[PDB]
């Protein structure tokens, strides 16, 4: 039902109980290579792991491990990457990941220090003038240009794989004012910053999947994730009705451990697909208010 399923949600308040049992519901497979003792350094939360089946494996002998999820979403025909913040030994390991997936876009929706602490080490170069050398996978990596607006920023960087000397631009999408264990101010700002990934054309069958990231790469990760393929789905079929938001996140799961974190979260996804399903059926207005409503300037 959707918008039906969410006023029954909220006119019970039992916002925790349908979350709840997602949970309850939820995939649970092996994470027998993240546990390895080898990799402890490699993971930022002990209870963050990526299933064994859909892991990313970096193209090298020595150590193929990287916290890091494919979530390949077969009927939406979308592919993403879920990810934890890199750590400061596996900055290395995310632009060769990145490199080797054909990824476009890094969406990033957390801030470097949140709460006191460091949730994701500083892995991009914030200056055109000092750019990063990753020796250990011999990546490059050059801040480009950055249009700074109010709640984010998209940076051009370029990707070189220093072993070929090939070059490639990743665009950097940083939703900065998104609280951890929290919700965007409005769906309007969320699909304000969802769109600019979409008309960048990064999220293209053409390109590598998406690498997608937070702190632990699950909880506003698979926020984000979510709505953006329950909106695929619909725009696939043109059919509002035909998406089970629920049903889909299951999916997700899947692929990777514990996609969404709150109730709130889950709660918001609702909220930011029902709105964005005026997009898709055919109201050009929308994407205007949005711009608007998010006060981007
Ligand atoms: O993305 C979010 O909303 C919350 O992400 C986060 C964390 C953070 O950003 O500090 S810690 C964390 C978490 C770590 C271990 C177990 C269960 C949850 C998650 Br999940």
């Amino acid at each position: 039902e959707m918008e039906k399923e969410f006023e029954q949600i909220d006119k019970s308040g039992s916002w925790a109980a349908i979350y709840q049992d997602i949970r309850h519901e939820a995939s649970d497979f092996p994470c027998r290579v993240a546990k390895l003792p080898k990799n402890k350094n490699r993971n930022r939360y002990r209870d963050v792991s990526p299933f064994d089946h859909s892991r990313i494996k970096l193209h090298q002998e020595d150590n193929d491990y990287i916290n890091a999820s494919l979530i390949k979403m077969e009927e939406a025909q979308r592919s993403y990457i879920l990810t934890q913040g890199p750590l400061p030994n596996t900055c290395g390991h995310f632009w060769e990941m990145v490199w080797e997936q054909k990824s476009r876009g890094v969406v990033m929706l957390n801030r470097v220090m949140e709460k006191g602490s460091l949730k994701c080490a500083q892995y991009w170069p914030q200056k055109e003038e000092k750019e990063m050398i990753f020796e250990d996978t011999n990546l490059k990596l050059t801040l480009i240009s950055e249009d700074i607006k109010s709640y984010y920023t998209v940076r051009q960087l370029e990707l070189e794989n220093l072993t070929t000397q090939e070059t490639r631009e990743i665009l950097h999408f940083h939703y900065t004012t998104w609280p951890d264990f929290g919700v965007p101010e409005s769906p309007a700002s969320f699909l304000n910053f969802l769109f600019k990934v979409r008309e960048s054309g990064s999220l293209s069958p053409e390109h590598g999947p998406v690498v997608v990231h937070c702190s632990a790469g699950i909880g506003r990760s698979g926020t984000f994730c979510l709505a953006d393929t329950c909106l695929l789905l619909m725009d696939k079929r043109k059919d509002p009705s035909s998406v089970d938001i629920k049903k889909v996140l299951l999916e997700m799961r899947k692929f990777r451990m514990g996609l969404i974190q709150t109730a709130d979260q889950l709660r918001f996804s609702y909220l930011a697909v029902i709105e964005g399903a005026k997009f898709i059926m055919g109201d050009s207005s929308v994407q205007d208010q949005w711009k608007e409503l998010s006060h981007e300037d």
